[PDB]
């Protein structure tokens, strides 16, 4: 193993520490977007079986007026 | 007189490694808190074709009764 | 005699700080894996709305 001077070794490690410290902010803005994106999704999904009644609810009443264009 | 500043350095170095080693253990944990939610709404979301399909053909299966009310 | 506690010291927080970043490493990786995973959960999701319209256009259709 290769030591180097104190004062060589204070600015480097430091340097390297600070490197990973912004690595490690990246990753929680990262994990942070990830979240939002999450609770979105699972608005809509939450959301979902209220569009199918609205549909299943719209088709039977436009139901008298398709046999009338039928003919 | 005794020199402080090494050990000063050598205290702050094994904190400053441990601060971060925290920050990545709350990152770990976070990542395994978001991957088990996202299983949850995955399979919520795997139920979601049979939903439409069960709309689909529920509609389907009520003509009959419907028809024969309008014709009467 | 050669005093060792520098470069001991030295040499640990070297693989200490090592052993941090391969760390990150593998919680990069998995977050990339789960990225790809919830963008295709949102893009599906997304389409679902077309997809029920489908439906009532289809069976509006179909008789």
């Amino acid at each position: 193993f290769k030591s180097m001077t104190q004062e060589a070794f204070q600015e480097s490690s430091v340097k390297e520490l600070g490197r990973l410290e912004a690595q490690l902010a990246s990753l929680r803005q990262e994990l942070a977007a990830l979240t939002l994106k999450q609770n979105s999704v699972a608005d809509e999904v939450g959301l979902l079986p209220q569009k199918i009644q609205a549909a299943r609810a719209d088709v039977e009443s436009q139901f008298p007026d398709w046999i009338r264009q039928f003919l």
